[PDB]
């Protein structure tokens, strides 16, 4: 018997683990504010709450609502970003969230990157086009 969606999301310590780096990559950017690095420190809190109330053994129909979850929470930190720095962080952590899945233990899939990060950015793009700064 085999066939069940498993990515990352099939052990707390593990998708903690990857939500934990994220920070730590992304607090040691020397892109982000001191806002934003604090920011992301109740993003990751928000992510274990939740994360406990997946059930035990993951069921797919909460890890395909828990990717957008997750972006809708990153987008916050990088909405406060300005279009001049907003493609910097962007980056950031479009690159570090790769690197963290796989320091998790079930490497880096391009799909579930791929959710998060279109999501993160549609989430946070939003007027900031025209501003003053």
């Amino acid at each position: 018997g085999s066939g069940n969606s498993q990515p990352i999301w099939t052990n707390p310590n593990a998708a903690m683990t990857m939500t934990n780096n994220l920070v730590q990559c992304a607090s040691r950017s020397g892109v982000l504010t001191a806002d934003q690095m604090d920011d992301m420190g109740m993003m990751a809190d928000s992510v274990n709450s939740q994360m406990q109330k997946m059930g035990p053994n993951p069921p797919q129909h909460r890890l395909r609502a828990m990717n957008t979850a997750m972006a809708a929470e990153v987008a916050e930190v990088v909405a406060t970003s300005p279009p001049q720095s907003y493609s910097a962080v962007l980056n950031t952590i479009g690159a570090c969230l790769r690197e963290s899945m796989m320091q998790a233990t079930g490497s880096v899939d391009n799909a579930f990157t791929n959710e998060v990060m279109q999501l993160v950015k549609m989430l946070s793009a939003d007027s900031a086009n025209e501003v003053s700064t």
